[PDB]
Parts: structure tokens; C-alpha cells; sequence
């Protein structure tokens, strides 16, 4: 007969034995470095310039286009479960508005200005941070000013952000979060809110390890800032490259940078790791962008993950990795769940 | 009119000048720390103890469970594209095989021992890595031997795994990969390849790191390993036990792994990075599991993100966290994206 | 008689037993921290003022010097093998083109920009490395402008070298590589080429520990280039020199080198690994100079090594050193060696 | 005209300025953190069991195999121009010495101990190294004893060299230098020299990061070594190996080594970097092999380079890389040239 065989062993190491550490549920809690609470939470608002709009997107499940009529109706219920802070993202619709060197990002009458605005009156205690960048603006969808070769010109886009982020700030956003990765806009950003004696009251949080890649589709399509003629790989990092994100992290610190966002998150865990050293004395935020958020929706919908567990799975993800803020899509979902 | 600002600048810095590095496409390639070659690529069979079979496994995209008079055809094609590595899950069918200590695991009939004596005469170039545990062997579907409180019996378990390990060696395997999680059982294995010889001969492939979670689905399914009364959250780490894995990390380094494995991949990226510090020495792999296998397969369904691109980039991301190894069901699908 | 004594054996320490890792030849390729890939290399080029040239050099086996009206053939089977880049050395033989401040460097009608169009027209995706330097292009032999005592004038020179790499890249060049060893040309050149809008689109390949030595001899054939009147140890690093290489490192980085150079390479293979630690997040190159690789070939012929065997062994041993990128005039021979 | 253009610079930065340090020749000695004496070379001797022997070594330059009646007129200039070190070779010639366990490696009657007794009492200030290996006494040429399946049998081995060379040690020899790469050797040869009250007597001079390469040639007609049947790939260090050379140097040190051995030298110097860190309170050798000095001869007879001028170049790299000790053919050279 084919019999069990069970070697002869030694007496157990005390160096062998981790289980007294994770044997209960409430162990499990113990052994977090951080645990997800709500006021971690930073949940996007994509702003139209129609006051009366509620668009549904398509491709990014359960979240809409909102016009400032309609916005109060909205965060009444997310700040009553207790929402502390909320990304603005503008979507000028009106034609004739799109420019190439982005004239619309601080148009006064534009939505992130008026949504700053609405914000602040009905909302005073909710936390308004501004993304800041030209590609929701330009004609041509980049994220900044264009050379004529269609290459990024560095000085005319960085004076331009920088101009955006200060107008921001001045309409009373409390923190502005470039995402637009081009070389040196985070010194700029805080020089000119330094000279608009706004550092002091700025937080500034920058996208300072944003990687190109196939992860943001259905933001394209909220957002309408896809691209005319080419990619972003030229200032996007190139998503093997650490080395690059380990010097952008620093950079930004240097330049000024209160805090610093990795996106997208799930993907890129690793880079949040580095962060976590680098950047070991300022917040880290994680950007769970909308491809990885669709990608839950997707697999949960075809029964491969149950979408709270991996929805839990995933933000505590985060925190392990040393994020201590998560921006992300299921904040509403969240502010449920985590009462529970 | 609202007209476009742009602040006065100071000249730029040479220090925030990142651009230079990654202007073109063969740059991008330069900025990565470790290029994916295929003879990274570890591909997992699953192979029945009925030697025709050729069974879909539904869940789990264009894998099948194979039987041994069905392997040559199956491998040929992949060895000729340069697939060097198989890691091999055996998945007994036969009734009254299963029981309570595991017996069938190191089963001389069984299919894998049949199945590494297969792969050694016909494909003699092949890297035979066997997976081992208890799990598909048990007739309560947990990875060790337990008590009769249904917990894990740490000295019995780790004294039969030891055995099943040694016998898939005595057999032919070259690697052996516990991926039981029990505390201790790198030593036990260790110490029984030792004693058989065959240490020198053995390449230990330890899942020091292997997390609790909701990403194992479909491999339930191929393998019919899941557990009778209650989960494995008592072994397997909790998702946010950094601590633990560390630990775990040092620990089956001491106890005489030649090489670790991080699992799940994308959603702990993280921990291979804290891999990289620890375990610098050793090279680290990355399981790519069955629930983030068939969550990219699903996104892609929906249009999510685009199949390939998203492989590309989930494995590089592996690479770019520190592994030079990878488990994945998608290996077939890169043995030919290689060539381009 | 005198017998085999064995001395009493203690049982096995695990800690002792390293042979697991590296008992088969796919084990002994997981074992390397990096891969040789056909990406990774970079193939010198000498070019001509004579359109018609392929003069052989005697002492640079199977290297020539080329003219433009030649390079087409040459390079159109190097690429179809899969050449991803070259560096160009431009050697001006028309008398009275040499002069003490090296004006031909950066003649429109030199060897080094004909060369550049020519690539860019007939092989528009072969990535452009130029050597940036004066000595192929002064009377006297030095890589600098000299004082009247014959020193050399560090200000003047780097103004030069500024010149001289802004105009390559203006040219086309996607790469600068100045090879002068001249204390600050990195900033003056990376500056430079930031006042020509071209900072974004080149890359800064510093030589940045580059040596002094016996190892340059048959470039000095090929590239007429040996200096007039002393040598080069006041500028090129003395070979015992640790801490300047590493303050040379440090240096180059914080000037706008996005990768930097190692060279000789096989002879300073600690200080690849030196720069492993000070450039960690940048590309770091090994350059096989023209006396290694006469070296290696001497030695085959003398039957001392085999020397494709030796020529993997050395340059396996630039990347175990940390380089992810080799200069090499072996590159014809890998793109052929490693297909197989 | 194209005229030599000059670039506005802006004033020197301290930081650039590194030419102070190294613009004198005797500056140039000051940057090395260790200088070349005579008492840091040791001297390979192959000592012949005819005791008349001074037998040329065809692939070996000006190096013969010595027999006892020979050495003393061989030795007595080289001590007098401060020679202060040997390691010592048996080459037994005498048929039917070889079997299979190496018996011959301390035959009392062999050229080892014969030639430990001969310096002890004609040169009684010289300090005799001798190397610990069977493979110069074992039929079939491996480094240990041969399982049947020729695979090294680890714990037979271990206990036969531990033999030797406590054997060794008990006839004279101050250092034994095991350079058999066998797991966990050391250990066992300090417990010998332990139980044999040696132990505070005689160093431990570990080969412990010796590679498997092409580099070994001329040694083996030297020593009549060669293998029979296979290689030594599966106990010397693969040369991509980093990991593994650095797990080797932490266990040697552990199990008991006083010094170490980084083996080959030059082509290997990062792995000496490695080893300064690793066992930084321990003295370092590099050993210039047999392959690496028919190397130099090769491309100095080639006019390559200069043999003096490469001599110092590749010695001032191993003490550059953390080495204090060299093991050299060129020791007779270095003992003239380091006068003047
Ligand atoms: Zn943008
Ligand atoms: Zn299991
Ligand atoms: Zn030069
Ligand atoms: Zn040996």
C-alpha cells in the first residue's frame, strides 16, 4: 500500500512560530501599520459647465457629470456619512471654450471655480482640493503648453499652471494637486503662491509618481481630455521606470510639495513603498484611478471577486504599501461600509 | 475678458529637468531596472489523475486540467516557442482518494510524480517545479494535517509536507515550492532533503509571502482544493500584515529557501519590493494568481483596459518591484509576444 | 601505509548549504540580478571626412573607419539583427581642419553631423549617441582648450563642450556623451541645452568615471586622437582614485546626467558597483574600451580563452556590477550570439 | 566660415572642482586608500614529487613545477628581495598516486608536506600557505569526493578535506586556503583545527568567492587538475552569480574563516567591492589566476598594451576594490619593480 509518510522531526524553532500573531480576528486588526478610517477618503467630482447636468458615464460605473445645481443635492448625503474632502475636476462643454494654452482652466466662470464657490457656501467644512492641469482646457488634450513641433514646452506650461493653481487658491480652494508631470511645475506652483501670500494657507499635493499606462480610459470619457495626436509618454512616467519616480518624489519634496500622490495604485503598490522612504515625513496618497476601479466593477460583475471584499482587499492595499490617503471612486460605498 | 495668465518664471533648474531620460522608446527600456526575458516565465499545470483528460476549467481562461497521455502534445508547441519552466498542481479525480492526512500527495501513481516522470523522459530540458501542500490531497480541502478542533496541527503537518516534498524529489522534481503557509516547514523540508541527498540537486522555491484573500477563486476550480469548514486565514498572512510577511520573508530564508515567492502579485506589489531589501541575495518571484488572471481576462471582456497592454504592464510592474521570476497563466500568451 | 583519513562530521548546518540554488543551467540564469538583451547594447562608429572610406584599423580588430556614403550597408544588416544604437566618434583627416580650440568639432560639414542626418534618413529608429569631446578635433591631442602653459583651461573648454553638444543635438542627436572629464561640463552642458529647448529631448551621458590608463591604445588608431605633448592624468581619474570616481559620480548627477558612463570597464568593475549605490535611479553604462577588447582578442588568438566564452563572461560581469547598458565593439558578434 | 562657438557660462560652482586633488603625481599616490608593498604578495609554488624537477609550464609564462632538491636556489633570491609569502601546490606525477578519494592530498611523502618541511627548515621566516583542495590528487580531477553518480558527495567531502588540511597544519603550514567551494567546508576544517589544538595557530584563508569561467586554463596543465567527465559549474560560483558570492563570503566568515579569497580577480572586482562591505574586518586577497596573467602576457606580447604599466594597473584595481593581499604570478616582477 501506498502509506502517509511523515519524517522525523526536530523540536519547533521559537524563531519558526508567527501564528500567535494572527490567529483571531481582532489580530488581524492589530497587525495593520494603518487602519482605513473615513476621513482618509478624497472622492473626485467631475464639474459641468451645465448647472442642471447629471450625466451618467459610461464606463465609469455609478459615477456622473454634475452641473452646481445639482451638486448640493448630491454631497448633502455623502458629508451626513461623514465625507471630509472632495477632488474638483472641470468639464467645460460649451463649444469655443477649448484653447491651446488652456485659457478656460481659471476662467472664473468655469466650473471648478464655481464648484469652489458652491462648495464653500453649502459645504463649509468639506475640504475642496483642485486638480490642477491644462488637459481638460486645451484644444489638443495635453497637459500643458504646446512647442509647434507638438512637443511640451516646460517654461510656457509650468507659468500657465502655475497661474491656474494661484486662481484656484484665490477662489478658495484649499489645496491644489497637479497632475500634469511636467519638469519643475511643483517650485513654480509654490513660488507664485508664495507670491500671492497663499503657501500659508495651500496645501500643495502633488501627483509627483503619475505613471502613463492602460489604466485611464473611463476617465477620458468623464473628463474629455483624451489627447489629439500622440500620447502622454513623454511626461507621464514610463511604467518600469522607479528611477525616474524615486527622483520625482524627491523632486517635488524639494520643490515644495506638502504632500504626494502615486497613481495609479493597485499597480504601482511598489512605488508607494518607495514614497513611504523618500517621502517618509509628508502624506502619501493613493490614486485609485478609474481603469482600476472599472477593473473591480468588470471581475465582480463576471463573479471572479465579490466587489466589497476585493474593494477592501485592494484600499488596505494602500495603507500597507504607506499610503495614509486613498483618492477613490468607491468613497461613497466606503462611507457606508466602514460604519459597519 | 477672461484671458490666459501665466506667471513670471524663474530660469529652470537642472534638478528638476527629468525629461532627458525618457524622450524616446528605446529610453523607456533603458529606465527599467530588469527587462522581461522568457525564461523568467514559470507556467502551472494542472494535471488529472485520468491520463485523457483535457477538461476546461471554467473559470479560469484557456487553462485546462490535463491528463499524461495528453501532455506531449500540449507542451511541445510551448517548449518550441522557449518555455523552460512548469510548476505542476496535481488534481486527483478518483473517488476515495482524498483523506484526512493527505496520503496521496507523494502517491507514486499519482498524477504528479507521473507526471514529472513524463515531463523528465520527453521533455529532458524542462524545469520541473512541483507545487507543495496538502490541500489538493486532503479530504477537508486545508493545506496541513489538523487537530481534531479542526485547527492546523503545526508538527504532524510539517513532517508529512517534508515527506511529500523529498518523494517528489527522489522522483525527478527539481524545485519544490511549499506553498502551505504552516510555520516552520521550510526547516522540516530543508532538513529531509538533506538527509535524502538531494539538497544539492533541490532548489527550495519557498511562498514565504502568501496572503489571505478574495483572488483564488478560479483555482479552486482547477484544482478542487477548497477548504470543508471555515478558510485558511489562520496560515495564510492577513492582507495587512506587512509585519508578518517580513517576517515570514527572514524567517524561510534562515530555514533554506534558495528562492521566494510573493502571492498574490499586482495586489501586493509592496511586498515584493520589501522582498528586494530582505531577500536581495535570493531570486524573488511573483505569482500572478488565478483571480487576477481571469480579473485582467474580464476587464479586457469589457473594454476596460486592452489584454496585452495590461499584461505588459502588470508584469513589468512585477519586475520593476524587485522579482526576476513569474508564475502565469498567461505564459503561453508571452512566449509569442517575446518574439515582437 | 598511508590511507584516506575523513575526519568526524557534525550533521549538516542548512545556513551551510548554498548548492540548491545552482545545480542546473536554467538555475544558473535565474540567478543573475540582470540579463543580457540586444537593447542593451551600443555600438561605436568612427566616421570619416571621406565619404568613400572603410579603411581598416590594424590594431581595433574588425573595426574600420567610415565614410557616409559607406555606412549604409554597414549598418543595414547590424540593425536588421536588431541594433538599437550607436555613438559616433567623428575622425577629420582633411588637412587643416584641427585647430587649438577644436572648431571642426561642430563643423555642419564634419564627419559627426553628416553622420547624424545620414542615420536619421536611412535608419530613423537607430537611437543616436554622440561623443562629445575636442581631442578627435584639436592640434594638439587634448580634450580640452589648453592655457599657453599647456594646462588645461577649464572654463573654456566647457564653454566649448556646450557648443559643441548643443549643436549635435540641434543636428539630431538624441544623446550626448561628453568623454572630457573636465571639472562642470555637465552643468554647462545640460544648461546649454536647456537656453536651446532641446534639455527635453536629449539625453546627458556623462562619462562620469572615466580613468586614466593603459587601455586606450587602438582607439587612439582609430579615432587620431592621441594628445601632443604630455598625457592625460590631470583631468582623465588616476586608476587608484575610489574617492574621486565617487565624487565624479555624485557631481555629474547633480549637473543633469541622466545616466553616466563607466570606463575602462572589465578593469573598474568596482566602480560600477560603487556607482550602483550613488546612481541607483539612473541607467549606468559600461564602456568595453578598444585595449579590453584587443585584450580579449590577443588572448583567444594566443588560445589563452575561448573568446565568445570570455566575451559573455566579461560582459555578464558588467551587468553583476550594476550596468545595465555596454559600450562595446563586440556588438556585431551578440546580435548574432544571442539569438541562440 | 564656421567659426568655433563658445556658450555663456555662468562662474565656476566650488562643487564642480575636483582637479585639486589630482593635478601632481605624488597627489596621485595620496587619492589611493591603499598602496602596493612587497609584504602584501603571496606566491603560487607547484611542487613536483620528483624531487629534481623545474619543469617549464608551457601555457604558463616564466612559472615552472619545482621539485624539493630545486627549491632552495629557486627561493633563496626571491626572500632576498623580500618575498613574504607562498602558497603551495602538490603535483604528484608518481603513477597510481590518484584515486578516487584524493588519499595522496596529505601522503606525508608527497610534495605538499615535503615541501612544507623544506621551507620550515631552509627558509624559517617565509609564511607557507598552503591550498586545500583534492583535485590535484583525485582520479577523476574534482574539487571532492564523487557520489556514483558523479554528483559531489557534500559531508564525505567535507570530511576529507578537513582531513588535509589539518594535516597540513600539523606538518608546518601557517594558513590553509580551502579552494574547493564545497558547502559548508569551513566549518568543518575549523573544528578540526579546533579538536587538533591548532586552531590558534593557523589562519583560515578561505577561497570564498571563487567562480566557475573560462580564466583557468594555464592552471590546470600547471597543476595536471582537469576534470574528468562534466565541469565545475555545480560548486563554482556561476559568474552572474552576485547573490550567491555574497551568501558565500557571509557563511565563510561565519563558519569560521580569517581572511578571504575573491577568485578570479580583475574580472571580478565588484565582487571584492562586495566583500570589503561584507567582511570589511577581515583581510581581503585577490587571486590573480592563471588565465587572467596569460592574459596580460598575450596582449603585451601583442603590443596591446604594456606588461609593467598593466601589471600595475590591474594590481592598484584590487586593492582600489578593498583587497589587501594579492595571490600573483607576477610576484618575482613586483619584488624588482616596488623598489625603485
Ligand atoms: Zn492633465
Ligand atoms: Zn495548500
Ligand atoms: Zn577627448
Ligand atoms: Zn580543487
Amino acid at each position: 500500500m501506498h502509506t502517509a509518510e511523515f519524517l522525523e522531526t526536530e523540536p519547533t524553532e521559537i524563531s519558526s512560530v508567527l501564528a500567535g500573531g494572527y490567529n483571531h480576528p481582532l489580530l488581524r486588526q492589530w497587525q495593520s501599520e494603518r487602519q482605513l478610517t473615513k476621513n482618509m477618503l478624497i472622492f473626485p467630482l467631475f464639474i459641468s459647465d451645465n448647472p442642471d447636468d447629471f450625466t451618467e458615464i459610461d464606463s465609469l460605473p455609478n459615477i456622473n457629470r454634475i452641473g452646481v445645481n445639482r451638486l448640493k443635492d448630491y454631497l448633502k448625503p455623502l458629508v451626513a456619512k461623514g465625507l471630509r474632502s472632495v477632488i474638483l475636476f472641470g468639464v467645460p462643454l460649451i463649444p469655443g471654450t477649448k484653447d491651446p494654452v488652456g485659457t478656460a482652466a481659471d476662467d472664473p466662470a468655469g466650473p471648478v471655480i464655481q464648484g469652489i464657490k458652491f462648495i464653500r457656501e453649502y459645504f463649509p467644512e468639506l475640504y475642496i482640493i483642485c486638480d490642477v492641469c491644462l488637459c481638460e482646457y486645451t484644444s489638443h488634450g495635453h497637459c500643458g503648453v504646446l512647442y509647434d513641433d507638438g512637443t511640451i514646452n516646460r517654461e510656457r506650461s509650468v507659468s500657465r499652471l502655475a497661474a491656474v493653481a494661484v486662481n484656484y487658491a484665490k477662489a478658495g480652494a484649499h489645496c491644489v494637486a497637479p497632475s500634469d508631470m511636467i519638469d519643475g511645475r511643483i517650485r513654480d506652483i509654490k513660488r507664485g503662491l508664495i507670491n500671492a501670500n497663499l503657501a500659508h494657507k495651500t496645501f500643495v499635493l502633488s501627483y509627483a509618481a503619475k505613471f502613463s499606462g492602460n489604466l485611464y480610459g473611463p476617465f477620458r470619457d468623464a473628463a474629455c481630455s483624451a489627447p489629439s495626436n500622440g500620447d502622454r509618454k513623454c511626461y507621464q512616467l514610463p511604467p518600469a521606470g522607479r528611477g525616474l519616480a524615486r527622483r520625482a518624489l524627491e523632486r517635488d519634496m524639494s520643490e515644495g510639495a506638502d504632500g504626494i500622490i502615486v497613481k495609479p495604485s493597485t499597480f504601482y503598490l511598489d512605488i508607494m513603498r518607495d514614497a513611504s522612504e523618500i517621502c517618509k515625513d509628508l502624506p502619501i496618497c493613493a490614486y485609485h484611478v478609474s481603469g482600476e476601479y472599472a477593473m473591480l466593477h468588470a471581475a465582480a460583475e463576471k463573479g471572479v471577486v465579490d466587489l466589497k471584499t476585493i474593494a477592501f482587499e485592494s484600499h488596505q492595499g494602500f495603507l500597507r504599501a504607506g499610503a495614509r490617503l486613498i483618492i477613490t471612486y468607491l468613497a461613497p460605498e466606503f462611507l457606508d461600509w466602514l460604519d459597519e
